[PDB]
């Protein structure tokens, strides 16, 4: 006996014993006679066009793969619900968070950021943690990693982000010089970078790290009252990390750690649960915050923004086919239920396209209505047509424009914006020298120990010491602008290493 | 008051009368407060990215339009049923004839040819006509036309010959001397040719036409003894025919004429219904026929295979949206249940692979899950799974893979095909020369009358008149070998035609 | 002999009289030995696999067809070159302004709006003129139509326009409720609907109208001052239109009577050629100007701000190849060189998305490397890579991110954007309700004679009396409101009309 | 210093310290003045829509994916050509066997076969090597392993064989069961899971392993005299293998070990090459030979029928961008020039179709347009049009019918196919108890040494000790039927695995 992933098919069987095998069909419901041999003209003879069971079979298989997901390739994924404990209504009117006790069904995909679909689960990288809220207001997601920060602040730099954590366009590989050339000429990562490198940048599987929204948002309350938050979720199974030897023998021992992690823990009762908190910021606090209270390159101290708590987010079940449920997930931060709403984090605002977009590239024009994506808990009404696989009944015979005098849907007031003031030149602001090393030098040095420091400089250097020297040199200059200590901790290990 | 297709927005508040209008969302499903007035800094000023109604809504209308068909562009559809009425049980096991009085639902597309989506309904053209049966053994899609016979018969020569009838590849007009070209080149082309321009060639709207499947098709009954056969289905509601005069003053009147005779009859109940008949070919009448029986140039005569009836077809209900239920309609030749199988026919053999194919194309690699193209009245089960858009659960956890020890579905041996015997060299044989003028001389001297024949040459010769004279002497030529009468009239009036 | 397009196959083979016609091929190469008759198993017997001539074929016709433009589907195109013969170099640093005598390619195409590929070209519809200026500094596409102005001025309500202008979704008829209904729930159309059902609704060819810009537009001259323009090009041949009872003649005549036209002439060496002017604007002439200047139911007065010429438009080349080269156009109002740039019309900022949003489902993501797209007298070098067609050598090993050390492109601070202050609430404006009337008052007394009032009155008639009544009513109230002899003639012609 | 393929971009950089850095445009040529920095209205503001330098680049990125292979996904490419060396004209006519000396570009791919796109090179799976040779005649794709045989001899068996191959449908994990469920019902991959597990199974990368076709062809000569023939082409670097210790460390420290190999080595000179040999079986020898000779899971002996040499393929370039010539590289078993033509084998007939019917799904309709795919050795021609992404003149304003009498492409008699006798039922024929062990009995006995035998066994209970006792049962009788002491080995590790 195995544990319950292996033995998948062998419950499949238990869990059907008591019926008869279906019929195996084509696709258009024929019934197969042989689907073992082809039809020839003879024991050794051609292959006939007249064997569309062939063809059949054979054009699906041909056509079974989509792009994968540009970023976030290698996913795990569960389903659960989101239960409040705690009052928020003083600040979001959202329905998800309406009186205490009302459940939410959740959506969750983990993931990593760099490697592609076969790629081993225990590597250092970020991790994605998507939670997707079917409320009746149609659907929230929250996009959000298991950081607060991202290493960048101005959406324009992510392609160039990602192309540089990615493959060389000629040699496809790995190319430390690319990642370092970008990291040293862009400071503002050295804080994700410092978070990276730390023991949390190889969690031991999904279940225990935490999950953060990362970006700045907008809560508005029944009056028309607005306030900033973050959003932090936290794992009530503890925070737990494999060690680099460990993380490197399961790298090739267990390609699939944390997907096999998450399954088997759901199936064996073990149900994983975070505790949604947020921080709040008034307005007024937003215009005195030190740093850009949008740069995402910048947390909110807890000292001064403690966390209030809110709900529970918990998942106690599988998928039952991976494609459908996990791969074909789409999570838009686009989707924002009246309440709420985006702040002006550039970051933010380059991903409230760039999501919806992919999604009709990845999956298709009506992707929102395959099943885990569709609002199934609300009523979907427009005056929005047609599309490639149409899959309802296309809303009908209802009048399709707007305004009309036939009684199709309207407009609901009471779900408009927030009015915000805003003055200044329509222009391309500099954002490269906001502050990049203040709240990095806090986490070296209030935030980590001894032996922590000491790790945090052994595995950036025993990446850093594949690029070239004059990276290397202003790579340890920008960790000098931290502190001299972490520098010159550094440039003595890359020192040894480069013989 | 008017017709009722001009009364559909009026009868759909009616209908709606009592109930409220919906709430107007996102496909999020996300309720807009305006969706009049767009997202901007001031009344005069830019427009935001912030507003995702407005996103949401244009990328979609960019997203309306799908390939249209490459021929048959031009549609009409309704919906109803067959019904048996006659035992052919004895030559069928196909579960569609089990017994009288069975009926089964059915989908229907009538169309022209050539033209595109935006063309008029009466102008001279064969008229597809096709059948979807729903059966419990999968779909069976008769698609035919109405006609018995089409202008050649090999498939190569297909796109050839589309090419021909639609825009020259420069111009983008209308070419005769593609046309003829190709007409006079393929002679096989008289007998389907002389149809085209006789009376028939236009139809008083879709109700007045008979439908044929054309090609020889297998039958096979319970014992595993087969006969060839023939469909066809007459219309209840009688022959009726436009004059030249009348289809091209409707033309430019009415560009939809045939799609709102339709629609406009089954709302006033006058629901149209044809009758299913056969003709009945046994393997050893097929050796002495003194044609190729497979030859799509060709009839049966009724002298010697007469009409069996079975049953009746009856369209009483017009499609909700006519996008959703006519526009993604797929007919695939090749979906036939157990009781039908393809003859030899060379141009039935090229649209076994065709249909298909075409479909992954326009509509996508899953369009069987299109809820009017899906076998809704078959168990749908196999070893196909994912591709882009896919609808139901994707199958769940079911094994994959076949053969399995984990009872997924089985084959079905009484669902193998009939065994035929073939003995020859595998080579390109060449049919340029099965007789091409036989049966046409019997049409235009036996069938058609005295003003018949007259208004046949008058209708070829005032559209072969704006071919070069190479091209006409050449058609003449190829009529003359018919009948020297028949290219003697249209030759005289070419002599006037070229002033 | 007859016209050039009729002999355009003639000419083909005379340009190649003197060579050996080519060897005929598989798309891999492949030099074919037979493609009449297919490979089978004996004359009578079936079709095989091997046969991969007529799958390589067959294959490919089936996915000839791409989906038609969502609006302007029916077209026709041809090329020539723009000629500065004046200067505007104060105005705009744009180098197609550079200096008087400098000629840049261009790529036109003429269109309707409602009609899908099959339609007429000689309807009462607006009139598509756009113009691909292949550009040093990279592409420029002035998306013109036939008019000044447009039926509503805020780009959300232009699905619905849309949608109302088309098929009904259930009959899939035009349905003249859906019309007016719109119409009249929207007087800002009443400019533009009074346009539209007077002499110049139906144009005599393309050659026979003018071409406009409509929106407002920015210039920037080389010292980054800026002002506000209009683009209007003034055809050269002569305004000349057709009578309701010719066009409805031709349109079953001749459904591609502009097609025609546009190829003849151009073939004969009578090159259709266009007078390009500009208004202008100073930004302290906006502040002051009566109604809203980004308004796109608005006109500028001549008077007020007279026509300023910059040069010539030119077509003196037909397409060889008409999918390749028209079908497959894609302009891009967001295609804009330095020293020309948008104005904040609300509707121009969301032409700004949506081309090359539906761009990327029409033709594919790699849309701009078909030829015919692509800035091919510019230099591309960016950060971009792959997609699917990707056609050059995906811009060979370049470094891909940016920033980096490596010399791949720079950014130009030269071209950056004009910079305007704005302020205001970022909310929704209502602008249903500014001046839809005035400069409807003055067309209709002072532009139209006495005959053309007539008309107008007897076009809108002839098409209104098919609504229902309740529209009717209120449609010719939205007429009286620009004039009481306005809705009064046209309430007497229905008062007939309705018996 | 470091090895060349990490000095990649120090290189791209050096061969152009002359020339300065090119102007970053849009993908319309247009320059940008700041693509670090996003429009805002004011500092700390939201993003425009004319921020089209934002849009244009992020809508690229979001669409850089395109679906990876079905199989064979993670791959390694370079190009050099093949140099015929001996006269082997009396069995083929095709021009790339003209001379001796006589070179032709080629292009190879090697891959895994069941890893995604980002797993370790270092595993136990076969190896893909496929060559694609630019002919005169067309392409010429040899689409071959690093193994004459395969586990199946049925296509119908392909997509299964692959599902079990690949992950679990619920739990998205390599699944033992799975993978020994389907060998153990299908004893004919004994003879291929033999050569699985030996020392071959891991290759020490791609330089030191052979090539063959494994599937019979035929071959044809001048005078249309045909002979059945395999290709070995074997590696002049010699054979070298990983051990299980050293293939796990490498796939974790270098998952990419073999494609750093193959350029590394290529870059500084040291070219690997193969040799290209043939086996003849005549015809009569075809009818005698003691197994089915088109049976992919049978060799030839070398015996009987000796290796033929006939040239070598070199491989002396590397990519320059590996997306667009290795990741877009498709191979059609199906282009074959006239001389070589398929054998009625049962697997090689379903690759006929497979792979065009996915190349058009996995890159688009014109995938053979794309510029490594295009047969640029050879002069396309033929009546195909259109599609999506069409990319040359779209061979212009030419006759697009066939035939036509315009002079328009021409087939080519002498290229017509070889006619070969077939007769039999039409019928699915049992192809599952062909002698399933005899020639792995040799291999076993006869091959391997004492040593051998050892590790053989060894590599299969470490991984059989996973599946079920049930199936583990099963495989090992499988085994016993080869050779007792085969299944005694075997069943003495599995004793022992399982505690
Ligand atoms: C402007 C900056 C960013 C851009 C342009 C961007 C772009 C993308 C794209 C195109 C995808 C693919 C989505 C799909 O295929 O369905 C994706 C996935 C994802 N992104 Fe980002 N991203 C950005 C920053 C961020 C940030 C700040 C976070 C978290 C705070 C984040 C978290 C994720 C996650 C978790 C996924 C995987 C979603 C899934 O599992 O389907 N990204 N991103």
């Amino acid at each position: 006996n195995r544990d319950p992933a292996s033995d998948q098919m062998k419950h499949w069987k238990e869990q059907r014993a008591a019926q008869k095998p279906d019929v195996l069909t084509t696709g258009g419901g024929n019934p197969v006679g042989d689907k073992l041999n082809s039809l020839t003209v003879g024991p050794r003879g051609p292959l006939l066009v007249q064997d569309v069971v062939f063809t059949d079979e054979m054009a699906h298989f041909d056509r079974e793969r989509i792009p994968e997901r540009v970023v976030h390739a290698k996913g795990a994924g569960a389903f659960g619900y989101f239960e409040v404990t705690h009052d928020i209504t003083r600040y979001s009117k959202a329905k998800v968070f309406e009186h205490i006790g009302k459940r939410t069904p959740i959506a969750v995909r983990f993931s990593t950021v760099a490697g592609e679909s076969g790629s081993a689960d225990t590597v250092r990288d970020p991790r994605g943690f998507a939670v997707k809220f079917y409320t009746e207001d149609g659907n929230w997601d929250l996009v959000g990693n298991n950081t607060p920060i991202f290493f960048i602040r101005d959406a324009l730099l992510f392609p160039s982000f990602i192309h540089s954590q990615k493959r060389n366009p000629q040699t496809h590989l790995k190319d430390p010089d690319m990642v370092w050339d970008f990291w040293s000429l862009r400071p503002e990562s050295l804080h994700q970078v410092s978070f990276l490198f730390s023991d949390r940048g190889i969690p031991d599987g999904h279940r225990h790290m935490n999950g953060y929204g990362s970006h700045t948002f907008k809560l508005v309350n029944a009056n028309g009252e607005a306030v900033y938050c973050k959003f932090h979720y936290k794992t009530d199974q503890g925070i737990k990390n494999l060690s680099v030897e460990d993380a490197a023998r399961l790298a090739h021992e267990d390609p699939d750690y944390g997907l096999r992690d998450l399954f088997n823990a759901i199936a064996t009762g073990n149900y994983p649960s975070w505790t949604l908190y947020i921080q709040v910021m008034t307005f007024s606090e937003a215009e005195i915050f030190p740093f850009n209270p949008f740069d995402l390159t910048k947390v909110w101290p807890h000292g001064d923004y403690p966390l209030i708590p809110v709900g529970k987010l918990v998942l106690n079940r599988n998928p039952v086919n991976y494609f459908a449920e996990v791969e074909q997930l789409a999570f838009d931060p686009s989707n924002m239920p009246p309440g709420i709403e985006p702040s002006p984090d550039k970051m933010l605002q380059g991903r409230l396209f760039a999501y919806p977009d992919t999604h009709r590239h990845r999956l298709g024009p009506n992707y929102l209505q395959i099943p885990v994506n569709c609002p199934y808990r609300a009523r979907v009404a427009n005056y929005q047509r047609d599309g490639p696989m149409c899959m309802m009944d296309n809303q009908g015979g209802a009048p399709n424009y707007y305004p009309n005098s036939f009684s199709a849907p309207e407009h609901q007031p009471s779900a408009l914006e927030h009015r915000t003031h805003f003055s200044g030149d329509v222009q391309r602001f500099n954002s490269a020298n906001d502050d990049n090393v203040t709240q990095v030098r806090t986490f070296y040095l209030k935030v980590l120990n001894e032996e922590q420091r000491k790790r945090l400089c052994e595995n950036i250097a025993g990446h850093l010491k594949d690029a070239q020297l004059f990276i290397q040199k202003k790579a340890v200059k920008n960790f000098s602008d931290v502190h001299p200590e972490y520098g010159s901790r550094i440039q003595a290990l890359l020192d040894k290493y480069n013989e």
